[PDB]
DNA sequence: CCAGTATTAC
DNA sequence: AGTAATACTGG
């Protein structure tokens, strides 16, 4: 179709030869296990904790998933090996047979429904260290301790129990740590802080939060990786909220959401994605890359910045700013935003015709 | 056997 | 701390 061009990335991360490549993903993104032990505290959970989280602006949307939550990365990781380089940092961008998709702040939103909208002024000295000193000795806190001292709290009058409830969610859900065990990491400084007020955690942005933690997650999978893709069974932590990625490559090509996602009945319209479409059971734990690979095949019917629908405008609205936030100056990316914005889609043929040939012909 | 996962070891 | 290896889970 006539009109300004889209120019080629200035590299790619990975090549063509490692598009067939598997790798075990670890996740570090607790849903089931958040759910779980929220469900079995002996002393169970109050109206006003339950309500806490079922009524959260952010949060409510984690309990409109399926019990026992499990991640399945595939769908990711051909993403990953597909990222462009590109002078952005606040988004990234995926070259699916030659169609560039992008993972911003918007399709965080889109996909999760957490609060995307900007960070309030001098947001980081929220909160305050007064509720972790009544219950962890002066040093390191992992993510572990937080859940043991929940399960061994006693409700009572006031809401240090919720205090402790919302640090395990952010910290298992939102901004995790990758090392676990008796040497496990610690948890996020921001968020021992912040979970001291429930107020201010019930309106902050956690959506852009979990975003720029992922940015930083994907950052440093491309750098440890650095071309190559090992042969190996060791798997590499991606942590981090990875739903919206493990859900982006099906939402943009219908050829995967068809034979790989299914609508959730029940579901209302004015959620997010992630409550409305739930991913197809098959005779494995995930898909395999080799299935993700096949089933794209050679579709050219890819959308660049996955489109809302009408009965999701509203909730767009309520989660997220009105003008894109200033990055780094892109030419590539904005020749790319360019020819999207005239109605011309784009799809770099050579590109195309190496991702089709490294799947299908070698 | 598999992909996702929890856990210890290097 | 950062990374890699082992092996369990629910099929
Ligand atoms: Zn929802």
């Amino acid at each position: 179709f006539q009109g300004s061009h889209a120019m080629q990335p200035l590299g790619m991360y990975f090549p063509a030869s490692e598009y067939t490549k598997k790798m075990k993903l670890a996740t570090r993104c607790y849903i089931s296990e958040v759910l779980k032990t929220f469900a079995d505290l002996e002393h169970p959970l109050t109206n006003v904790e339950k309500n806490y989280f079922m009524e959260h602006p952010s949060f409510k949307h984690i309990y409109h998933l399926p019990s026992g939550y499990t991640h399945k990365l595939m769908g990711m990781w051909m993403l990953f090996l597909r990222t462009a380089s590109i002078e952005k940092k606040k988004e990234v961008w995926f070259v699916v047979n030659g169609v560039p998709i992008r993972y911003g702040i918007r399709e965080h939103a889109l996909i999760s429904g957490f609060n995307c909208k900007a960070y309030p002024a001098n947001y980081q000295s929220a909160g305050n260290m007064n509720f972790a000193n009544r219950y962890f000795k002066t040093g390191v806190i992992r993510r572990e301790d937080v859940k043991t001292k929940l399960m061994e709290m006693e409700p009572a009058r006031s809401k240090d129990r919720l205090r402790m409830a919302v640090l395990y969610f952010l910290t298992s859900i939102i901004a995790v740590p990758t090392k676990t065990g008796e040497r496990a990491s610690p948890i996020d400084d921001f968020c021992v802080r912040a979970a001291s007020d429930l107020t201010f955690c019930k309106t902050f942005p956690w959506g852009r939060y979990s975003f720029e933690y992922m940015l930083k997650s994907i950052s440093h999978t491309l750098d440890h990786f650095n071309g190559v893709v090992p042969n190996t069974q060791s798997p590499w932590p991606v942590p981090g909220f990875c739903v919206p990625l493990e859900f982006l490559a099906f939402e943009a090509i219908p050829s995967l959401r068809e034979r790989f996602i299914e609508e959730k009945e029940g579901s209302h319209a004015g959620c997010p994605r992630m409550c409305k479409v739930s991913f197809k059971r098959t005779e494995m734990k995930g898909f395999t890359l080799e299935q993700i690979n096949h089933v794209l095949g050679t579709t050219e019917v890819i959308e660049s910045i996955i489109r809302e629908k009408a009965e999701e405008v509203p909730l767009l609205a309520e989660i997220t700013g009105v003008e894109d936030d200033v990055d780094k100056h892109d030419v590539v990316v904005d020749s790319w935003m360019k020819r999207l914005g005239q109605g011309r889609e784009i799809r770099f043929e050579e590109v195309y015709n190496e991702d089709v040939h490294a799947r299908m012909e070698a």
